[PDB]
């Protein structure tokens, strides 16, 4: 009867969102201007572009419109599998509207998405769904490993891809760094995949709640 949200998740405060967003843009700018990235364009890009500078801020030309957020369960108002089952959980109802701190441990880039890796607490892990299509468990990774904040997408890429891209990146790391940015060391995982491991983890303030289209 009562339909569900479009999605549950942690929605960053405008201030925490602005901070993480600005940091993301700096990372794209710095990465795109880095020697290691420039010498590896052929694996990142597909065909016909000459070899001058690619501006990643232009490349990831689809950014989240509202405040940045870390999605837990996409529900589509109940049209998604497991939506009703996730929403009715006691812990989700308990946590609804409450404040959390999300720890960001890294920022990554692939030819499809740019994002930030979220490291969920044991408390927050209770709010992670257990029936996602391709869960960490069917892949030999800790549950909630795909938790993330999308910063940008390529033109024909849907934002769901960001989580998939992270899972793949976290399989590779299961190699010496090729560079050093002001906030951390840069890794090149091949196939246009790049990861910046922050020397000090970013902490953003967010509210666990439900979003409606
Ligand atoms: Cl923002
Ligand atoms: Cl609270």
């Amino acid at each position: 009867k009562d339909f569900l949200p479009l999605a549950f998740g942690w929605f960053l405060t405008k201030k925490s969102s602005e901070t993480l967003r600005k940091a993301g843009q700096v990372f794209l700018e710095e990465l795109g201007n880095h020697k290691a990235f420039k010498k590896e364009l052929r694996h990142f890009i597909s065909g016909d572009e000459p070899k001058e500078k690619l501006e990643l801020v232009s490349y990831f030309g689809k950014r989240p419109p509202g405040v940045l957020h870390c999605t837990t369960k996409f529900c589509d108002y109940g049209k998604a599998a497991g939506a009703e089952e996730y929403a009715q959980q006691e812990v989700v109802k308990r946590s609804y509207g409450k404040a959390f701190k999300l720890s960001i441990s890294a920022l990554f880039v692939t030819p499809k998405t740019a994002g930030a890796q979220v490291v969920l607490t044991d408390q927050e892990l209770q709010l992670w769904p257990s029936d996602l299509d391709k869960p960490s468990a069917s892949e030999g990774l800790p549950p909630g490993s795909r938790a993330h904040v999308t910063l940008g997408c390529a033109a024909d890429v849907q934002p769901v891809q960001t989580g998939l891209d992270l899972l793949d990146i976290l399989q590779q790391v299961k190699g010496e760094a090729v560079g050093e940015l002001p906030r951390g060391k840069l890794y090149s995982l091949g196939k246009g995949r790049w990861m910046l491991s922050l020397t000090k983890k970013m902490e953003v303030k967010a509210i666990f709640t439900g979003y409606y289209g």
